[PDB]
């Protein structure tokens, strides 16, 4: 699987039949239909004690991995039940600034989308969490192009080191708090992961407020390679999945 013409999102169903399941993601957030829900608690992000380990190029995006051996970086509150531990963060971006995000807002597409992945700590590990309806929690943040994001520059600067598929680089003392918008206002719905295996185990929390990144920071994402070192060069761009049918599901708003 990939994002090309022959192995793109339209082909995933052949190997991952859940592709046309009942709670697939991403989706379009119709803000006039989203339901203001008063029973939604504020989001609670405890990330001061986070421990980054490394960054990888897995062939479909780059991953920043965290130590999830202990309750170091956790998300709670909101529509969530229990504590979810941060395991990794990654992005989805486009070849141009008018596309890149996965979720859309009133059909509006953003330059990129940041996903913070967390697993429910009553299931013990990541692998068990993906076997449950409430196993994961992904915090989604949209990236628009404007002014630079001081907080994202360290990520940007090590991209050169993991240009191709399989590369990895030590990447300690990175604070994810530098990627959060000011407001924690969100929309939430029951979904799935956006890349195969597309396991419908996720509780989405899409932040209303976008972060701005500069043109040159986004430009560096686009210099990555899907391909392995020594193979023809295929730029890592447009690694996003098209919006799926909401199919009965209701999108709730915390504001
Ligand atoms: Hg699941
Ligand atoms: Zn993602």
């Amino acid at each position: 699987w990939g994002y090309g013409k022959h192995n793109g999102p339209e082909h995933w169903h052949k190997d991952f039949p859940i592709a046309k399941g009942e709670r697939q993601s991403p989706v379009d957030i119709d803000t006039h239909t989203a339901k203001y829900d008063p029973s939604l608690k504020p989001l609670s992000v405890s990330y001061d004690q986070a421990t980054s380990l490394r960054i990888l190029n897995n062939g479909h995006a780059f991953n920043v991995e965290f130590d999830d051996s202990q309750d170091k970086a956790v998300l709670k509150g909101g529509p969530l039940d229990g504590t979810y531990r941060l395991i990794q963060f990654h992005f989805h971006w486009g070849s141009l600034d008018g596309q890149g995000s996965e979720h859309t807002v009133d059909k509006k597409k953003y330059a990129a989308e940041l996903h913070l992945v967390h697993w429910n700590t009553k299931y013990g590990d990541f692998g068990k969490a993906v076997q449950q309806p409430d196993g994961l929690a992904v915090l989604g943040i949209f990236l628009k192009v404007g002014s630079a994001k001081p907080g994202l520059q360290k990520v940007v600067d090590v991209l050169d080191s993991i240009k191709t598929k399989g590369k990895s680089a030590d990447f300690t003392n990175f604070d994810p708090r530098g990627l959060l918008p000011e407001s924690l206002d969100y929309w939430t719905y029951p979904g799935s992961l956006t890349t195969p295996p597309l396991l419908e185990c996720v509780t989405w929390i899409v932040l209303k407020e976008p972060i701005s990144v500069s043109s040159e920071q986004v430009l560096k994402f686009r210099k990555l390679n899907f391909n392995g070192e020594g193979e023809p060069e295929e730029l890592m761009v447009d690694n996003w999945r098209p919006a799926q049918p909401l199919k009965n599901r209701q999108i709730k708003a915390s504001f």
